């Protein structure tokens, strides 16, 4: 589980590095 | 093998030429 939310922080620190319909994080 | 890589330097190039989550190549 806390590798889990290693390669998690390391995805949305790629979604961070700029470029479904999850409304929350959507906006 | 040879031409495995070149497929790939061309799709490194298309990846260049402007426009999952492997951290690496991902930053």
């Amino acid at each position: 589980t806390n590798e889990f939310g290693i390669f998690n922080s390391l995805w949305f620190s790629l979604g961070a590095f700029m470029q479904p319909r999850s409304l929350s994080g959507r906006i």
